[PDB]
């Protein structure tokens, strides 16, 4: 069937969009080319192995108990600024048990237990994402409203927050801080004795999945000890909302209808990361690949494995991507064997290594620094709700360009401004944070540890790799940052105070 249908009504945006100040934003103008791309007919045939996998996946699913959550603890754990519903209320009187929000979700999740068949309405809408120079259409965000979020949680958020890491083990990604995330890609690869590694990633991936795969995702929650109304709304969800439905646009026309994964629902990460998971296990059999080890972050895999040789090895992973392929995902591009670990990208980042004050090794998560650069860029200009800087700095401090580069020109900036005690609002990890900046050495010192703010000795291909995305975008070469630094340190120290320790933990690295 056809992931889509569309009616010739255009996806709107519901507010000004901005496309520029080279460094673009996505706006709804180019929703068409989106469309085009992810609009096709899905073909699907299982086999064995993936019925194997299915099987053993159920087994550990059987292992686990969930519960319904009430209205209230559903009502606050929804997020702060999500869309406002179209029944008269918002996230804010969700949050603070407004008795129209608790009254409608309440009839919401009544209507999902005595009608299981009426396809639920949702929204679409164009991402607005910034990106470097070409461009890429705005990516599609497909929701229900307000109210069938709440009840989602209510239904699955235990679900969707302890069946995944049982199923999949040390393969579900989301579970890993980056540190541990590089700990468990550096103890696989050494673990053996030749090892071979790739990625793989899915074109359209939500577009490929199929009915039959939201169906197959629903039988692994009802393996759960659910209670009976939970195993109702689930049904019900699964069939009125996750399978597909009507798509509306902010103008409240209809656009089409929806025969895919909607990708702004409660189960798109967890149902990804399980339909990848299955579909890969089984692909990794087809190939006959040995001691294969993989990470699952949605549609983004690695698979490290032993190799066969280099030929065996490049015969073998077509045969994953034929097995992929028969099951619903081909890859963006095809996958290519590595040999090197710090070689293989996925989730947008690959593994490094520098040295601690000691001498030590250390392993980090790093990432080619061109987007990164770009979104700071833009929110120099600008400003918006992620601040996805300070996002980078904190996940990627570590590394040798969040270090000279982010944390320089932030920091000059907040000094220029006097803003060194204002709070920022950042989304990490699907949640937002109100960080003050002053607090950063403490959170990247839980995050990554005290080394963090020594490593050293970085690799030649990281650093050519900074040194070569400064030049293609005109930004000023390392030896520049490590001036400017020097300088932010000077005027950190001079404030004493939290500002020093600023000074002393993020900037050592500047010093003599
Ligand atoms: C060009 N440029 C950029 C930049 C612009 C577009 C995309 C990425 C980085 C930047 C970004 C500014 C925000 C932090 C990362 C670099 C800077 S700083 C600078 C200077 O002379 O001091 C020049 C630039
Ligand atoms: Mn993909
Ligand atoms: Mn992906």
């Amino acid at each position: 069937s056809m992931s889509y249908t569309w009616t010739g009504a255009l996806i709107t945006p519901c507010a000004a969009e901005e496309s520029k100040l080279m460094v673009y934003a996505t706006t709804s103008r180019s929703a068409g080319l989106r469309q085009k791309k992810v609009t096709f007919d899905r073909l699907q045939v299982l086999d064995d192995h993936y019925r194997d996998v299915l099987k053993e996946m159920k087994a550990k699913a059987s292992t686990v108990k969930a519960k319904l959550l009430s209205v209230e603890e559903a009502c606050k754990l929804t997020p702060p600024h999500s869309a406002k519903s179209k029944f008269g209320y918002g996230a804010k009187d969700v949050r603070n048990l407004s008795s129209k929000a608790v009254n409608h979700i309440h009839s919401v999740w009544k209507d999902l237990l005595e009608d299981t068949v009426t396809p639920i309405d949702t929204t679409i809408m164009a991402k607005n994402e910034v990106f470097c120079v070409g461009r890429k259409p705005a990516r599609l965000i497909v929701f229900p409203d307000l109210g069938v979020r709440v009840c989602e949680k209510m239904a699955l958020y235990d679900v969707v927050s302890t069946l995944p890491q049982v199923v999949m083990g040390s393969s579900y990604g989301f579970q890993y801080s980056p540190g541990q995330r590089v700990e468990f890609l550096v103890n696989t690869w050494k673990s053996k004795k030749n090892p071979m590694g790739f990625s793989y990633d899915t074109r359209c991936f939500d577009s490929t999945v199929t009915e039959n795969d939201i169906r197959v995702e629903e039988s692994i929650y009802q393996c759960c000890d659910l209670a009976p109304e939970a195993r109702q709304a689930i049904k019900s969800l699964t069939e009125r909302l996750y399978i597909g439905g009507p798509l509306t646009n902010s103008k409240g026309q209809n656009c089409g209808y929806r025969r895919c994964r909607a990708s702004g629902v409660l189960t798109t990460s967890c149902g990804n990361t399980l339909t990848c998971y299955l579909k890969a296990s089984a692909a990794c059999r087809a190939a006959k690949l040995q001691d294969c080890t993989m990470l699952v972050n949605g549609d983004d895999l690695v698979v490290i494995c032993e190799s066969a040789g280099t030929q065996e090895d490049a015969a073998s992973l077509r045969v994953f991507t034929e097995a992929m392929t028969r099951y619903s995902a081909p890859p963006g591009d095809p996958p290519q064997p590595e040999y090197d670990l710090e070689l293989i990208t996925s989730c947008s980042s690959n593994v490094s290594v520098a040295h601690d004050a000691s001498g030590k090794r250390v392993y980090y998560l790093t990432r080619d620094p061109t987007t990164p650069l770009a979104r700071a860029a833009w929110e120099t200009a600008r400003h918006t709700p992620v601040n996805s800087w300070l996002g980078n700095i904190i996940m990627y401090a570590p590394t040798l360009w969040a270090r000279m580069i982010l944390m320089t020109h932030f920091f000059s900036i907040l000094l220029a401004q006097e803003q060194l005690e204002k709070a920022l609002d950042c989304q990490i990890y699907g949640a937002c944070y109100s960080i003050e900046p002053l607090d950063l050495p403490q959170i990247i010192e839980r995050l990554h540890g005290l080394s963090a703010f020594s490593l050293h000795s970085y690799s030649p291909g990281e650093i050519n790799r900074v040194a070569s995305c400064l030049r293609k975008l005109g930004v000023p070469p390392l030896r520049v940052w490590r001036h400017r630094a020097r300088s932010v340190r000077a005027r950190l120290l001079s404030q004493g105070g939290r500002a020093a320790t600023c000074g002393k933990y993020l900037f050592n690295w500047a010093v003599k």
